This record gives C-alpha cells, sequence and structure tokens, in this order.
C-alpha cells in the first residue's frame, strides 16, 4: 500500500511513534518518505547481500529474517515478509526496537542525511492527527 502523508502520520500516532524515544511524528513521516516514499511493499538489496524492507526500510542483517541474509539476527523476531503488510506495526514495532539500539534515528542514514535538523514539522503540516 502507498499511503498518504497525512495518513500515514496518523497510523504512525495510532501505533505510538510519535516522539517516541524524543522523535517527532515529523521525524518519522521524513524517515519513511526517504526510504520508501510511503510504499509499505519497497524492497532493496544492500551491497552486503542484506535487503531493507517495508516503509522504514528494515535490514534483514539484524532486525527481520529473510533467509538469505548470513551472519543475521532477527532482533525483531519476525520474517521480513511482516514488513510489507498495508498495516504498519510490525514496521513500527521494529522500529522502536531499532531507534533504540543506542544511535537514535541515526539508524536510518537517510533520516541523518535528509531530516535530521530540518523543518520535519512540514511532514505533518495541515494534517488532523
Ligand atoms: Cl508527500
Ligand atoms: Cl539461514
Ligand atoms: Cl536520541
Ligand atoms: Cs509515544
Ligand atoms: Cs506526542
Ligand atoms: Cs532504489
Ligand atoms: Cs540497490
Ligand atoms: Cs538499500
Ligand atoms: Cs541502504
Ligand atoms: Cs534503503
Ligand atoms: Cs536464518
Ligand atoms: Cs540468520
Ligand atoms: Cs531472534
Ligand atoms: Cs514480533
Ligand atoms: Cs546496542
Ligand atoms: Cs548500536
Ligand atoms: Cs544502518
Ligand atoms: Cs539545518
Amino acid at each position: 500500500k502507498v499511503f498518504g502523508r497525512c495518513e500515514l502520520a496518523a497510523a504512525m500516532k495510532r501505533h505510538g511513534l510519535d516522539n517516541y524515544r524524543g522523535y517527532s511524528l515529523g521525524n518519522w513521516v521524513c524517515a519513511a518518505k526517504f526510504e520508501s516514499n510511503f510504499n509499505t511493499q519497497a524492497t532493496n538489496r544492500n551491497t552486503d547481500g542484506s535487503t531493507d524492507y517495508g516503509i522504514l526500510q528494515i535490514n534483514s542483517r539484524w532486525w527481520c529474517n529473510d533467509g538469505r541474509t548470513p551472519g543475521s539476527r532477527n532482533l525483531c523476531n519476525i520474517p521480513c515478509s511482516a514488513l510489507l503488510s498495508s498495516d504498519i506495526t510490525a514496521s513500527v514495532n521494529c522500529a522502536k526496537k531499532i531507534v533504540s539500539d543506542g544511535n537514535g534515528m541515526n539508524a536510518w542514514v537517510a533520516w541523518r542525511n535528509r531530516c535530521k535538523g530540518t523543518d520535519v514539522q512540514a511532514w505533518i503540516r495541515g494534517c488532523r492527527l
């Protein structure tokens, strides 16, 4: 599913992302935009052979199981396919773990390069919420 921005913001809010570990909802929406363009079915293979899945491009090296990533851990205890669901619960639950791992949202390189320090509130501007 391709979410609308206000639509996604609300679903993130519904699932407790808003200001989770101190990251305003704008941050999570901005990260989603640049990771997946709000597409739950997004996949992208990494140079190291792992693959990133879903709205927030969660990687199969550490977080989810895909069966083809040697050395990986499945720390979210989830098949990577569950991260492509139209329901964002699994992605959200797994992102809470990631953002708690010690480096905050810097875990998402695109966040650091494209959202960090910017006017992230624009991403939720006008949204009912
Ligand atoms: Cl947009
Ligand atoms: Cl294996
Ligand atoms: Cl932090
Ligand atoms: Cs919260
Ligand atoms: Cs909040
Ligand atoms: Cs790409
Ligand atoms: Cs790629
Ligand atoms: Cs990637
Ligand atoms: Cs990547
Ligand atoms: Cs990515
Ligand atoms: Cs495995
Ligand atoms: Cs593994
Ligand atoms: Cs595990
Ligand atoms: Cs789980
Ligand atoms: Cs850690
Ligand atoms: Cs870490
Ligand atoms: Cs990373
Ligand atoms: Cs800035």
